[PDB]
DNA sequence: CCGTTTCCAACGAAGGCCTCAAAGCGGTCCAAATATCCACT
């Protein structure tokens, strides 16, 4: 059905950005309809999780891009510690913006309890502090 | 024997603290402009 455009939209995320087809750009706009249909309906796996983290946190595809990715992160399981720890990690390096950041953290406080593990995210207390 | 310096008894206000009552609105919830901004071109 549309699993396999899911699997398609999130593979050019791992791609990257475009620079001269900008149809293509509203291309992946529609690709960003379907995931926040699907995560609105039924939710998200736990595999696409870190790698979607990942991507709206390396700064990639701007600002106006990754401010509605972290909108439409609906975690439908459990999410992953590593993956937490990755996305602090790209906090750490500094590409991000000021929004994005409010955002994330936002995030982690409205979803703290849907974590599986919480030991190493305690071990990563200096970072936050 | 008598005047003068000095310690002692004493009224006071003086300050410091406590309590109550009355006038005020800051804080909380809430509207719809609107203006900060980030990169749009």
């Amino acid at each position: 059905a549309e699993e396999d455009a899911l699997q398609m939209a999130v593979g050019y995320f791992e791609k990257g950005p475009i620079k001269a087809s900008q149809n293509k750009d509203k291309t992946l706009e529609k690709h960003l309809k379907t995931v926040e249909n699907v995560a609105w309906k039924n939710g998200l796996a736990s595999e696409e999780i870190d790698i979607l983290l990942n991507i709206a946190l390396s700064g990639k595809f701007g600002n106006a891009v990754n401010t509605r990715i972290l909108k439409c992160m609906i975690p439908a399981t459990v999410i992953s510690e590593d993956s937490v720890v990755k996305a602090v990690s790209w906090l750490c390096v500094g590409k991000c913006s000021g929004s994005t950041k409010v955002l994330f953290y936002r995030w982690l406080v409205a979803m703290f309890d849907f974590i599986d593990r919480k030991e190493q995210i305690n071990l990563l207390y200096g970072f936050f502090f």
